[PDB]
C-alpha cells in the first residue's frame, strides 16, 4: 500500500535520528513529522490516521514519540480526537459496531491499548496544562457521537484519561489556588457539556452479557475485567456537582447490583471451598483466583462508591469513613 511505504520511510527516519541522538549532535524531527503526512489531506483519509491501523504503524510510535517536542505531540493528540468516531480501532473495540471480534481484532485493540494509550497517558501526565486538557476535551466533544464512543472500550478511556487529568491538576493547583475563573467556568461549562451527551445513555458504557461471554471464551478465562467502566464512573462522577453524581448513580444502579451479586456468588464459592480438609494445590489454586476475581469486584466497584463517600464492603453500602 501507499501506507507501508510511509511506515518504512518514517521508520528511516527514525533510525537517522538515533544515530543523531546516539553521536550527541541536536535532533530534528523535521524530516520524520513530514513523512507522517499530518497536514496531508490529499485523500479520502490522512495518512498518519491510516498508519494507525497498522500493527507496525502502532510499534513505532514510541520511537516517534521521543523525537518530538510538546508541540508536535499535541498536535498529534488533536488529529486523533478528531477523527475518532470514524477511527478504525474504535469502530472495532465497540460493541455496538463490532458486536462479535475476532481473536486478531481483539489483540489489535490490546495492542493500540498497550502502546498508544500508555503514550497518551505519558504525555499528558508530564507535558500537559489545563487548557490544553480543556480544548482536546472540547474538540472531542465537538466532534465525535461521545455515547457511541463510550461503547468504546479505547474511546471511553480516552475520555477517562482525559477527564480524570484534569480532575487532577485541578485538585493540585485548588491546594494554592492556581487556576483562574475563567479556567474553572470552562471546565464546568465542558464537564456540563460532556455529562449532557451521555445523560440517559450512561449505563451504554456496560457491554452485554453475551458480548462479555464471547470475549471470555476468546481468551480463555472467567474474567469481567470492568475495571475501566468503574474507572470511567469514578472521573464522571468525581467532577460533578450532587445533582450529576444522584443521576449516575442511578443510572448504574442495576451494574451496581449485577455486580454486588457476581461478587456475592464468589463469596459463597469460597466459602465452600475453604472449609474443606486438606486440599489439593490444584484446588488451592481454584480457590486463590476465586478469592482475586472476588477482590476485584470489590476494589473496582468500590473504586466508583468512594467518590460518592460510600463504600461496599461485607455484602453491605455503608457510608465511607476517612476518620
Ligand atoms: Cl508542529
Ligand atoms: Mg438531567
Amino acid at each position: 500500500k501507499f501506507i507501508l511505504e510511509l511506515i518504512e520511510t518514517v521508520y528511516e527516519e527514525i533510525l537517522d535520528l538515533e544515530a543523531n541522538l546516539r553521536n550527541g549532535q541536536q535532533t530534528d524531527s523535521t524530516a520524520m513529522w513530514e513523512a507522517l503526512h499530518i497536514d496531508d489531506s490529499s485523500y479520502d483519509v490522512n495518512p498518519f490516521i491510516s498508519m494507525l491501523s497498522f500493527d507496525k504503524g502502532i510499534k513505532i510510535m514510541p520511537r516517534i514519540f521521543n523525537f518530538l517536542d510538546k508541540q508536535q505531540k499535541l498536535k498529534i493528540l488533536q488529529k486523533i480526537f478528531n477523527e475518532l468516531s470514524h477511527l478504525q480501532i474504535i469502530i472495532l473495540s465497540s460493541y455496538k459496531t463490532t458486536p462479535k471480534p475476532t481473536l486478531t481484532q481483539l489483540k489489535k485493540v490490546d495492542l493500540f491499548q498497550m502502546i498508544i494509550l500508555k503514550i497518551i497517558v505519558s504525555f499528558l501526565s508530564n507535558n500537559s496544562n489545563f487548557i490544553e486538557i480543556m480544548g482536546l476535551l472540547l474538540q472531542l466533544i465537538r466532534n465525535n457521537n461521545v455515547s457511541f464512543l463510550t461503547t468504546s472500550k479505547i474511546g471511553l478511556n480516552l475520555i477517562t484519561i482525559l477527564i480524570s487529568r484534569a480532575a487532577l491538576i485541578k485538585q493540585d493547583s485548588s491546594r494554592s489556588n492556581i487556576l483562574s475563573s475563567p479556567e474553572i467556568s470552562t471546565w464546568n461549562e465542558i464537564y456540563d457539556k460532556l455529562f449532557t451527551s451521555l445523560e440517559s445513555k450512561i449505563q451504554l458504557i456496560f457491554p452485554p452479557r453475551e458480548y462479555n461471554d464471547h470475549i471470555m471464551r476468546l481468551q480463555n478465562d472467567k474474567f469481567m475485567d470492568e475495571a475501566y467502566i468503574w474507572q470511567f464512573l469514578a472521573s464522571l462522577a468525581l467532577s460533578g456537582k450532587l445533582n450529576h453524581q444522584r443521576i449516575i448513580i442511578d443510572e448504574v444502579r442495576d451494574e451496581i447490583f449485577a455486580t454486588i451479586n457476581e461478587a456475592e456468588t464468589l463469596q459463597k464459592k469460597e466459602k465452600e471451598l475453604s472449609v474443606l480438609p486438606q486440599r489439593s494445590q490444584e484446588l488451592d489454586t481454584e480457590l486463590k483466583s476465586i478469592i482475586y476475581n472476588k477482590e476485584k469486584l470489590y476494589q473496582d466497584l468500590n473504586l466508583f462508591l468512594n467518590v460518592m463517600g460510600l463504600v461496599y464492603r461485607d455484602g453491605e453500602i455503608s457510608e465511607l469513613k476517612h476518620h
